[PDB]
């Protein structure tokens, strides 16, 4: 398994609330 | 499994709520 | 499993919440 | 400039020569 | 400028000759 | 400039030569 994200130029304001992570990734990704 | 995500130029903003994340990968993603 | 998540040219502000990270990756990840 | 080469699974003999590289990249490659 | 190069599960034999390099990456790349 | 090479699972045998270097990355490389 091979994960390549790349993220270049991002304008993020006013996020208020509960941002987790702009780019995650993993083996097995659950949510409940 | 090959995963490539490439985001560039972007612009996020008044995003009041629970953003998760912008770019997620995985072998097993499921949300209950 | 290999994971390559590279970040460049961000711009973040008024994230007035619970930033958790914003990048993230593990072998098994969930969240009750 | 953003680049993602990946390869899994090759199968590479009797390459007598000048083998100069599998996967290669750059901002500029010229040859003379 | 960004380069992600992932080599998985390769197999090489009989390579007599002048082998450079499997996987090579830089700003400027020129061979005279 | 951001270089990210990774390789997982190598059979390399019989390199009779001038073996350089598997993985090699630079701003500026050439090769007179």
């Amino acid at each position: 398994l091979i994960v390549t994200q790349t993220m270049k130029g991002l304008d993020i304001q006013k996020v208020a609330g509960t941002w987790y992570s702009l780019a995650m990734a993993a083996s097995d990704i659950s949510l409940l």
